[PDB]
């Protein structure tokens, strides 16, 4: 509908063709609007980013270790249980949890229904917000919290786990068993949760998500791609080395990995393990990923960065990582579509492009790169 109550009354019709209770829909959208806040963010497209150690920086803040600890001898019978039952590590479950919402402190002060029922109106998403809307009415239906503490964030991730409505529906847990999978107001419903999702993500108890490694000179860093993985053996074998120099981690070395260079040739280097791969499930971020690692590692003590970072690492702005797109393409080195994002199509483009003016192809983009360009 044009107006919010025509696309409301519209909405109705579609989620009692769902399954959708009347009460339930009514008790729902009761004095609900659209709300400008979720309009603006779903519009943002943030001309500016942080590099990589400013976002580690925050989010390894010591504050956030301290509390994480607290909150694993808080919970620790909980947490031994869930440990125990879904074979997902403590320090993991607890590190998503720090990472998504500041261990419950930090769940978002929106109201569910409204922010998807404002995206589903006017968002430039409709499809996934119609989704999930009828998700989250299912789960009210149900019983699961009711409609006035359905809190998350603007584009609809909930509660502690900042699970969206559909993954809520498939991976959430009752843990103590009252009929309700509160992730809201529930710290065990909520902590299996996140284990329930991990396991289903492909986590292995007890192997490390990655680590720090020390590369040789001349290193082929056009191999630094999820996509390209080899056994540990393999990387050793490579040249690859621990961060004090020395072999990797034995036992392991039949684990498939992936090398990882957050800030490029100059800066840290990681091989990333299975587990890596089901923290990106989590959210698609190799820099998340890399935090909830580093912060998990840092419970007990480990979780800091040898190698240093760049000091000249200012990253592209949007309007420099489309500018970087259109100057590649026009030396012949194809990135792929214009969007200013920097995918795998785009990071090939990049080494091509370095190695033409003999680089090293680490496939990560610079302001030098980009005033290299235009010349
Ligand atoms: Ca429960």
């Amino acid at each position: 509908g044009q107006s919010f109550e025509q696309w409301r009354d519209a909405f109705r019709q579609q989620a009692l063709a769902g399954g959708i209770d009347a009460q339930t829909f009514d008790r729902a959208f009761a004095g609900v609007q659209p709300d400008p806040a979720v309009v603006e963010a779903d519009r943002s497209q943030p001309e500016f980013t942080r590099p990589v150690w400013k976002y580690l920086e925050g989010a390894l803040d010591p504050l956030r270790v301290r509390q994480g600890q607290a909150r694993l001898a808080q919970h620790a019978r909980i947490l031994g249980e869930v440990d125990a039952r879904y074979a997902v590590d403590a320090d993991a479950v607890v590190a998503i949890w720090g990472m998504e919402s500041n261990y419950g402190s930090h769940m978002g002060n929106k109201n569910v229904i409204r922010s998807l029922a404002t995206l589903a109106y006017e968002g430039r998403r409709p499809e996934f917000a119609h989704a999930q809307l009828l998700a989250a009415l299912k789960i009210l239906q149900h019983g699961d919290v009711p409609a006035s503490f359905m809190i998350g964030s603007w584009a609809g991730a909930m509660g502690q786990t900042q699970f969206i409505p559909t993954t809520h529906n498939q991976y959430a847990v009752d843990f103590d068993g009252d009929g309700k999978r509160d992730i809201w107001g529930s710290p065990g419903d909520a902590l299996a949760s996140t284990a329930n999702y991990l396991k289903a993500s492909g986590w292995i108890a007890g192997q490390p998500w990655g680590f720090e490694v020390r590369l040789p000179a001349g290193f082929d860093y056009s191999l630094a791609e999820l996509t390209i993985r080899k056994p540990l053996g393999e990387w050793q074998g490579m040249g690859v080395q621990g961060v004090n120099g020395g072999p990797l981690p034995s036992g392991l070395s039949g684990e498939q990995a992936s090398l990882l260079l957050p800030a490029g040739h100059r800066g840290p280097a990681f091989l990333v393990l299975h587990n890596f791969r089901a923290i990106l499930k989590y959210n698609n971020s190799s820099a998340y990923a890399l935090a909830v690692g580093l912060l998990a590692d840092s419970f007990k003590g480990g979780g800091r960065i040898v190698g240093a970072w760049p000091l000249e690492d200012v990253p592209l702005s949007r309007s420099q990582r489309i500018e970087l797109q259109r100057q590649l393409a026009a030396r012949g080195h194809d990135p792929g579509a214009v969007d200013g994002i920097i995918g795998a199509n785009t990071r090939k483009a990049i080494r091509a492009c370095q190695q033409e003016f003999g680089w090293p192809a680490d496939g990560y983009p610079t302001p030098a790169l980009l005033d290299r360009l235009r010349t």
